[PDB]
């Protein structure tokens, strides 16, 4: 079959195989799974801790059917350094983001649409129909990339918990 999202298209072209693939990240847990994507490595570093040595969501993420909602390298970039340099120390304002960039439940790119709930606690206004998928105003780059026990839905915006 085929995945959902635009990037998912080009993505493959760039990373058709390997651990940074839809299948590669599968053999691995949501964590390492997203800790291979050349567009998640950034986000992961955060959750994991690489970015913030005061945070760690690798253990969590890799626990219970989740659904990564992951801010591509284009999402974070948009954000100013000051912000990033901040997430490289914070452990509450940053986590909220990460958490919000994940949903505990797991749902194909069909129902995921609508006001969902992120492991964080806030709601993630998902959207999309066919050849289009959005999330929290973001743009589902490549969604439906089920890893080991959690889905993956790359976006182009550093989703944030509205609360």
């Amino acid at each position: 079959g085929d995945l959902v999202g635009p990037g998912c298209a080009e993505y493959a072209a760039a990373n058709p195989t390997g651990p940074a693939s839809v299948q590669g990240m599968s053999q691995d847990p949501v964590a390492v799974a997203a800790s291979n994507n050349p567009e998640l490595t950034t986000l992961t570093a955060a959750l994991s801790g690489q970015l913030n040595p005061q945070v760690n969501l690798v253990d969590t993420l890799n626990s219970g059917q989740y659904t990564v909602f992951a801010p591509t390298n284009a999402a974070f970039s948009k954000l100013p350094a000051s912000t990033i340099d901040e997430l490289k120390t914070n452990s509450s304002l940053l986590t909220s983001i990460l958490t919000y960039h994940v949903v505990a439940g797991q749902t194909s790119p069909a129902n995921v649409v609508g006001t969902r709930q992120t492991l964080q606690g806030a709601s993630v206004t998902v959207t999309g129909q066919g050849n289009s998928l959005k999330v929290g105003n973001a743009d589902v780059v490549c969604g439906g990339v089920s890893t080991a026990n959690a889905t993956v839905y790359m976006i182009d915006s550093v989703l944030m918990p509205p609360a």
